[PDB]
């Protein structure tokens, strides 16, 4: 399964890389032929980014599930970008994690999308 990504200051991308997943940094142009995994983080107040939401406009369709890396400090925005984009899009969260993830984060994270997948 495809996961398409973004990430500012390299926190998703390092837990993207522990997944040894297809993977895509999304971009402007970009247009996805394929179901995908979206692993976001999670701008001030619980925000998704920008180049994510623009992402979406044009992608949304095989978006199959989020994930959002945060940071359990921002309290019940914790991930919530993840939670925007489950809402607008009606695809599952798969998973929430902190920074660059643990490596039970990154497990959970491939059980999940192996589920979704099916
Ligand atoms: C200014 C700022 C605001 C943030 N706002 C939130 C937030 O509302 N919720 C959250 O869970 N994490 C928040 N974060 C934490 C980031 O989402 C987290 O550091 C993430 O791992 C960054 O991913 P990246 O390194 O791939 O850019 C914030 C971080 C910064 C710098
Ligand atoms: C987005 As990449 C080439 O570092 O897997
Ligand atoms: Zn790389």
């Amino acid at each position: 399964m495809l996961v398409a990504y973004d990430s500012m200051t390299g926190n998703v991308k390092r837990f993207i890389h522990k997944l040894n997943m297809p993977a895509v940094q999304i971009g402007e142009d970009l247009v996805i032929d394929e179901d995908f995994i979206l692993i976001t983080y999670t701008t001030g107040f619980g925000n998704v980014p920008e180049r994510v939401l623009e992402f979406l406009e044009r992608n949304n369709e095989k978006l199959k599930g989020v994930s959002a890396s945060g940071n359990r400090n921002w309290g019940d925005m914790f991930g919530a970008s993840a939670d925007k984009i489950s809402a607008k899009y009606e695809v599952p969260i798969v998973s929430k994690f902190e920074l660059s993830g643990t490596n039970n984060d990154v497990e959970y994270f491939k059980e999940r999308v192996r589920e979704i997948a099916t």
